[PDB]
């Protein structure tokens, strides 16, 4: 119902990164303070209704489209990075596992296989603009100090699931515990203290930066990340996510994908400085 609605997110000092990473190869140290001017996020990733509204509006078509495939995950069916990455002619954000599957069942859901340049694109046009990753990871925080999670760094606080990741023997069998195999609705689970829902989990999320993994301790303001690279970071994690492969579903977790990628598990959320027009 209001599914491009943003939330103020105050200005602030974090930290970002760890000191204890728990991924070494993806640069997740050094834990490093950085300054972060108030900013807007929006509450949900964009989902399918609100990506339609894009694509009815101008007419895009996504790099999926356009390449004629993209790549889905095995255990969804009815040069990959990993057996269980397939590269699906005929999917795309309408046909998330190719062509013979649909989005009319699943409208609130995050939009999928948008590439770096797709989710640019949608965000331009709703008067926005993809989040720094320090943007992101503060906001992902939600105003919490060096935890794991949005919430804290318990997995199931109060015995309740908090995100939609993976249960069971990844790649074999997901349990759907936490009541969701695939992707739940951009408005599932609770939100954090900031208000962002599906921060963790669910789909990747792009960010703006380039990715390295060579970062300074120095103390900086509203960071952009290194002016040149080959691959955009992505944060968050997915419905794929679990401890027994893949632990991405922390805040300081990060990961990365050429700009015309795209994935059965990777969508986006856009943030402004300043609330677009209303
Ligand atoms: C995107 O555009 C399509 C096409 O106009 C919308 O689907 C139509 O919606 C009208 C009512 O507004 C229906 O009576 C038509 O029968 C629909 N046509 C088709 C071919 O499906 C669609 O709702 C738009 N999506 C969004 C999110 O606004
Ligand atoms: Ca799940
Ligand atoms: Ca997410
Ligand atoms: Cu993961």
């Amino acid at each position: 119902l209001a599914h491009s609605k943003m939330v103020p997110i105050p200005a602030g000092v974090f930290t970002m990164g760890t000191d204890d990473p728990q991924i070494k190869q993806d640069g997740e140290a050094p834990a490093r303070r950085v300054t972060i001017d108030a900013f807007y996020m929006d509450a949900y990733d964009v989902s399918n209704t609100e990506f339609e509204k894009f694509v009815n509006s101008t007419g895009y078509l996504t790099e999926a489209e356009k390449f004629g495939d993209s790549f889905v995950f095995e255990g969804m069916l009815s040069v990959a990075a990993a057996p269980w990455w397939l590269p699906v002619k005929g999917a795309n954000w309408r046909h998330p596992e190719g062509p013979d599957s649909t989005i009319l069942h699943r409208p609130d859901h995050p939009v999928l296989h948008v590439s770096w340049n797709d989710a640019v694109a949608y965000c331009t046009w709703a008067g926005k603009r993809l989040p720094t990753e320090a943007e992101w990871e503060y906001s992902c925080r939600g105003g919490l100090h060096n935890r794991l999670f949005p919430w804290g760094n318990k997995l199931q606080p109060k015995g309740q699931h908090y995100a939609n990741i993976w249960q069971g023997e990844f790649p074999v069998t997901n349990t759907g515990e936490d009541g969701f195999q695939g992707t739940a609705p951009v408005d599932a689970f609770p939100p954090n203290g900031y208000g962002l829902y599906n921060i963790v989990g669910n789909a990747w999320e792009w960010t703006s930066d380039w990715w390295t993994v060579h970062h300074s301790v120095e103390e900086t303001l509203n960071p952009k990340g290194p002016p040149s690279g080959k691959d955009r970071v992505k944060k968050g994690g997915s419905y794929m996510c679990h401890r027994s492969y893949c632990y991405r579903y922390r805040c300081a977790a990060r990961s990365q994908n050429t700009p015309d990628s795209s994935a059965s598990n990777l969508g986006f959320r856009c943030a402004a400085d300043r609330l677009p027009t209303m």
